């Protein structure tokens, strides 16, 4: 679980939106894995506007960050799942880095701010779904 708070949205994975998520909807895209819903309050985070491919993550199975060389944003061929079926799941980013499903919502930072959240994952594997693009979260 995990989310980003910048201005009045939430950015989460797609797969993981709640009720209330749905409810207050800005944007979603499933071929992403992202949705953004609209708070009430301002936001606690900043987004990177950057090319980094380093930075360093949040893992919640292991209690603590890692530090992460990761690949650009890409169309990358995910198996299928109970939330989705086999499909290419887009901006997705890949690292060498320890990742349980459980782990989809950890931040991805470099230090210019948030690039990312955990998305995908397996066999020492960790995938983000890049929000650097998204000029219109600021
Ligand atoms: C950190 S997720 C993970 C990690 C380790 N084994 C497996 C996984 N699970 C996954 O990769 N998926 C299940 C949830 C939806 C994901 C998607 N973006 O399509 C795919
Ligand atoms: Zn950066």
């Amino acid at each position: 679980s995990g989310a980003i708070y910048v201005g009045n949205y939430r950015v989460v994975n797609r797969h993981l939106a709640t009720h209330n998520d749905w409810a207050n909807l800005v944007w979603e895209d499933s071929s992403r894995d992202l949705l953004v819903s609209s708070t009430t309050a301002q936001g606690c985070d900043t987004i990177a506007r950057c090319d980094c491919q380093t930075g360093v993550y949040y893992c919640s199975s292991r209690r603590k960050h890692y530090p992460v060389s990761f690949s650009k944003p890409s169309l990358i061929f995910v198996e299928a799942s109970e939330y989705y079926p086999a499909r290419y799941q887009s901006h997705l980013m890949l690292a060498v880095g320890h990742s349980e499903p459980g782990d989809c919502g950890g931040i991805l930072r470099c230090q210019h701010g948030v690039v990312g959240i955990v998305s995908t994952g397996g066999n020492g594997l960790v995938g983000f779904a890049d929000v650097r693009d998204l000029l219109w979260l600021d």
